[PDB]
């Protein structure tokens, strides 16, 4: 069809999340019409060149005082929300509409929420690119909302009541439930399942209903590790989910949480990050590199975007396509391999994941159709080495450092005089100029070692050749 409007998102076959009309996850930043005009078309359009296909809208913020005299009633921002709906329609973006909280996160006004959805559910029912998220962070700070000691109580009743209102007027619109601020651990999943069972009993007549057009909205404020565990457990229990707010700072500040993004990508979960579309928002501008694009580029995170060519296509070679996790010490032993073969640089291409001065692999070995020059090695263990290493060349390897601290970085090298490298981690220099040992021959091998101090997380290891005159067999990174 010729309309730019996206088709309704649907649950994927795996029932892990909502995917769009090309099968791909929804990925996006946010904006707000809670006390401002709709973000301009030209600014919303920028999301498409940042790898996104979706926008989170905090449409209006609730008034705890409603319906008392002077209180702000739902519907006040209709003219601006209509513009966001129109602009995303035209731009070929998905839109997740919710109720925001202002200074009152971890709280809600049930009557206000019911009245908001009575007004807006019918209004955007037929807008196929639009999803409804019942209410942002309605309880301080996570499950079980169904507990009598939840702060405030009764949010599951609001979820039920609002779901019925939505489905009355918008029978086919995806609904995102709960919007838990802090969703962590096996415990968090078990507590959420209490809420889910209560909801299901009330609206479907069965605690164990199989949702066809609903998912659990959750946030990342338990931290990436604990959130990943809770998500994994909920997916195992058969309930799809959708990340709707997170950042790498309980803080919405600090930019993209690269670690949690990586896990969500692995698990097949759509996500909305807490960085904003210009001109304004409460946290950090998603178009500022330091809060999003540079975090992606430094880490090696990649996904196939609906629009444009960013992030560039790339990934790990070998290791099941997973970032190469660094070993740790447990009970006086190393938990896994410390060695990365040099010929296992990330795929992506010349100028992307490596740079080689000859477009052809002049060695012909191992990866003949990429540009790094590779030969069979005569070193112990056999296999392959990178050879014909020229000044200015570089090789990247996406790794994941489990623990921050000191590591021994070793390079297995062979060569003549005057060889030097410099090694970056997440585009930060960790070695300075490193004068490598001469061995007297291109197949006479030695191990050069230098201590580095690393931060945790997904990060690219980049070897920059500051000279020629050496071959490289492998890299080791070993915790001290
Ligand atoms: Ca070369
Ligand atoms: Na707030
Ligand atoms: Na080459
Ligand atoms: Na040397
Ligand atoms: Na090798």
């Amino acid at each position: 069809a010729s309309s730019p409007q996206r088709g309704r998102p649907r649950l994927n076959a795996a029932r892990t999340t909502f995917v769009g009309d090309n099968g791909q996850p929804l990925r996006g930043p946010y904006t707000s019409t809670e006390w401002t005009a709709a973000a301009p078309y030209d600014q919303i359009a920028r999301v498409k060149e940042l790898g996104f296909n979706a926008v989170h809208l905090y449409a209006e913020c609730f008034d705890p005082r409603y319906p008392a005299p002077g209180s702000k009633a739902p519907g006040y921002a209709v003219n601006e929300i209509d513009k966001i709906v129109e602009r995303t329609r035209e731009l070929g973006l998905y839109l997740v509409i919710t109720i925001g909280n202002g200074a009152n996160n971890g709280n809600h006004n049930a009557q206000w929420a019911r009245d908001f959805w009575k007004f807006y559910a019918p209004r955007y029912a037929k807008e196929t690119h639009v999803l409804y998220e019942i209410h942002n962070e309605p309880v301080a700070w996570g499950p079980p909302y169904s507990s009598s000691t939840a702060n405030p109580p009764g949010a599951v009743d609001m979820e039920i009541d609002v779901y019925r209102i939505i489905r009355t007027y918008a029978p086919e619109t995806p609904v995102l439930l709960f919007s838990y601020a802090v969703f962590g651990g096996k415990g968090g999943a078990a507590e959420a399942l209490k809420d889910i069972r209560a909801f299901n009993k009330a609206v479907f007549g069965n605690e164990n209903a199989v949702w066809t057009n609903e998912a659990v909205a959750f946030h990342g404020y338990a931290g990436w590790q604990e959130t990943t565990i809770a998500v994994e457990e909920l997916l195992k229990a058969g309930y799809p989910c959708f990340m709707t707010e997170y950042a790498g700072g309980g803080s919405g500040m600090g930019g993209l949480d690269v670690e949690l993004t990586y896990e969500l990508e692995r698990l097949g979960v759509s996500w909305l990050t807490f960085q904003y579309i210009p001109p304004t928002g409460v946290s950090d501008d998603v178009t500022k590199p330091e809060y999003f694009s540079a975090l992606v580029e430094n880490s090696g995170l990649s996904w196939t975007p609906d629009y444009g060519n960013w992030p560039a296509a790339r990934g790990v070679y070998g290791n099941g396509g997973l970032a190469r996790e660094t070993a740790t010490w447990i009970n006086n032993f190393l938990t896994g391999t410390t060695r990365i073969e040099a010929e296992d640089f990330d795929w992506g291409g010349n100028g992307v994941s490596y740079y080689d001065t000859d477009s052809v692999n002049v060695g012909g070995q191992y990866r003949p159709d990429e540009g790094v020059d590779i030969e069979k090695t005569s070193d112990t263990g056999g296999g392959y080495n990178v050879g014909w290493i020229s000044e200015g060349e570089w090789l990247e390897y996406t790794i994941r450092v489990r623990n921050p601290g000191y590591y021994n970085l070793s390079l297995r090298v062979a060569g003549i005089s005057g060889s030097r490298v410099q090694v970056s981690f997440g585009n930060q220099d960790k070695t300075g100029v490193w004068e490598l040992p001469a061995t007297g021959g291109f197949q006479t091998w030695t191990t050069a070692t230098r201590q580095v101090f690393l931060g945790a997380g997904l990060q690219k290891l980049r070897i920059n050749a500051l000279s020629g005159g050496f071959n490289l067999n492998w890299i080791e990174l070993s915790p001290i």
